[PDB]
């Protein structure tokens, strides 16, 4: 019993709110149970089932909760086979190469047709869909399930689980099943050789030889084979799992996941046990009992409760408290999870999401500027995990960072969980080198201040950042200023001459200057600097510069026209693309501001089947006949 890592099965439900998976789960669940990853047996296998974002879009979140499982059971709703959601999953399944089954759910539901799942599919995500299971009963009549594989029937006696008889195939369906049985005993053929020449001499192959063959063309990804049922109605629910076991894969089916290793090299993390341990960490909840869990995953080696581990992409070094197994009805407190399983590890700080852990013995491997900003108690908590956004000075409270509304996420866990302008960062440099001076010459009432300086400020490369350099020799400016300079030079920066925003890209290079033997303070020099500035800055040809975005539109080879199109009038530069198995995926270049509420444009534009994503690339000016409408 107790563990074979053969007898893994890591997996997650993908599919939408809707499509069913949740009820999906809660039924399994019920079932495994007698007879953010909860774990639970099914004959003699213990099945991990990895949470899935399932809030659609929101890759980062969903490609963790991908490269973490094995599974995946794409459900649909047998109402409209593909709707345009689930397809997206899928491709993000498809994106990740996760091995993957379907389940025809609602069978039931009105509209509830078998093919309509296999026309679609075969034809929207360009599958090669096996039938596993025939439904007996129509929709709402939809009583039993056919098995084409052991050809038998299961015909439910209730809509509630209680009841379940296997049963002969009624001679209503006799031939039907005979048909799709054969088109099976095809498939398999194509994978395993022995199997065919049982096919032609009509010769019936084992049940093992189909099964396990079937399997190989999954985990293989050539296929998926289809289930259905209702979930909500307690039909075929078992199988579905039958399934899993029967066909899904193990931890050692799955390729070793690759790791930059320091010194550059990707490398093979095999699932040996008796290698040395590497982890990750995809999913942090704050627990009201013990606190703050993270659900990890082994890749390689043993992790043992009470035992330290080396964060690579942090540095930091932590101790594993106690190890937790979460299930639907009782956390299981365990002392150590083994390559290839996953739990939750209570007891640790510092430590995010998508971090790396090591051991400490083991070889350490490694498995944004936020160009958007919005007008105490919640940030702090807020910015306990989140590394990504940034609370910010600016002239006065400016959340800046990352996807559009995701900011809206960060607006509702607060407001919430505890305004407006949602604008583009830009920045401002010069094009030309100029030479300046400041002076400043006051009287403050009978002390009097004096501070006079002279530098020459340059275009720096775009990405180089700022440049302070000193030729003052033999002071002409006492050395006990200079910083006081360096300091109202680097105020100025602040508010850009143009439209105000932080200037950026410059070199600057103080080079003489004066001073009053008394008449001169700290804040005198301070003041001339951030002078010399503001002034060198609008008498250098300033200009602006926008973040130039880098995207990854996924459109079906359907519409992947005007898609290239409306992209190319969003002033993008397409630069390539490649194809993502069914559909084609296109990255280009796409200046931010040009792009917002693009999402939904994108969505019309694809009848709701494109998704992109988009990464700060860079900055670059922008044609004075933007610049020109930008300063109004």
């Amino acid at each position: 019993v107790e563990y074979d890592l053969k007898r893994l099965r890591n997996i997650g439900i993908a599919a939408h709110i809707d499509a069913g998976k949740t009820t999906t789960t809660e039924r399994i669940l019920y079932y495994t149970g007698r007879i953010a990853v909860t774990t639970c047996f099914w004959k003699d296998h213990r099945i991990n089932i990895i949470d899935t974002p399932g809030h659609v879009d929101f890759t980062i979140e969903v490609e963790r909760s991908m490269r973490v499982l094995d599974g995946a059971i794409v459900v649909f709703d047998s109402s409209q086979g593909v709707e345009p959601q689930s397809e997206t999953v899928w491709r993000q399944a498809e994106k990740y190469k996760v091995p993957r089954i379907a389940f025809a759910n609602k069978m039931d539901k009105t509209g509830a047709d078998l093919w309509l799942v296999i026309r679609t599919m075969q034809e929207r995500l360009g599958a090669r869909p096996v039938v596993m299971q025939l439904p007996i009963g129509r929709e709402d009549t939809f009583s039993g399930i056919i098995d084409v594989l052991r050809m038998k029937a299961y015909t439910y006696g209730n809509d509630l689980g209680t009841d379940i008889r296997e049963i002969p195939i009624p001679e209503e369906y006799l031939d039907q099943a005979r048909e799709y049985h054969e088109k099976l005993v095809e498939v398999a053929a194509d994978f395993d050789e022995n199997i065919m020449l049982k096919y032609l001499e009509g010769e019936e192959p084992t049940e093992e030889e189909l099964v396990a063959a079937i399997r190989k063309g999954t985990i293989d990804l050539k296929i998926t084979p289809v289930f259905l049922g209702s979930a909500l109605k307690n039909k075929g629910v078992q199988l579905l799992l039958d399934a899993v076991v029967d066909y899904l894969p193990s931890p050692l089916d799955i390729p070793p996941i690759k790791g930059t290793t320091p010194e550059g090299e990707v490398v093979e993390i095999h699932p040996d046990p008796n290698g040395p341990l590497a982890a990750l960490a995809f999913k942090i909840m704050a627990d009201p009992y013990v606190g703050r869990l993270t659900f990890i995953r082994v890749y390689s080696g043993t992790l043992t409760s009470g035992s330290y581990v080396y964060n690579t992409t942090k540095g930091r070094k932590e101790r594993v408290a106690r190890l937790l197994r979460m299930h639907a009805n009782h956390r299981e407190e365990v002392e150590e999870l083994k390559a290839g399983d996953l739990g939750a590890v209570v007891g640790l700080k510092e430590t995010i999401t998508g971090d790396t852990l090591v051991g400490e013995d083991a070889p350490r491997v490694i498995l944004i500027d936020v160009a958007i900003e919005p007008k105490s108690q919640a940030l702090a908590r807020l910015a306990e995990e989140d590394p990504t956004f940034r609370v910010s000075t600016h002239p006065q409270t400016i959340i800046s960072g990352m996807g559009e509304l995701h900011l809206e996420i960060i607006v509702d866990r607060l407001k919430r969980e505890f305004v407006g302008k949602p604008q583009v960062a830009y920045r401002e440099t010069i094009t030309k080198p100029v030479d300046v001076e400041g002076k400043f010459i006051r009287q403050t009432g009978g002390r009097g201040q004096y501070g006079h300086v002279k530098i020459k400020v340059e275009p720096l490369p775009r990405g180089s950042g700022f440049e302070f350099v000193n030729a003052i020799v033999g002071g002409v400016i006492p050395k006990e200023y200079i910083p006081a300079v360096q300091k109202g030079i680097e105020e100025a920066m602040q508010s850009g001459p143009l439209i105000g925003f932080p200037v950026v890209d410059i070199k600057v290079t103080l080079y003489d200057g004066s001073y009053h033997e008394v008449d001169s303070s700290e804040m005198a020099f301070k003041i001339a600097g951030s002078m010399a500035i503001k002034e060198a800055v609008q008498k250098g040809d300033p200009v602006i510069l926008e973040p130039i975005m880098r995207v990854e539109v996924t459109t079906p080879e359907e519409y992947m026209g005007d898609v290239i199109g409306d992209l190319n009038a969003r002033r993008g530069q397409i630069l390539g693309m490649e194809p993502r198995g069914n559909a084609q995926v296109i990255r280009a270049f796409v200046p931010l501001a040009e792009m917002f509420g693009y999402a939904t444009d994108l969505r019309s534009k694809t009848q709701g089947r494109g998704s992109f994503v988009m990464f700060f690339d860079h900055y670059q000016e922008v044609p004075k006949q933007v610049q020109e409408k930008l300063i109004k």
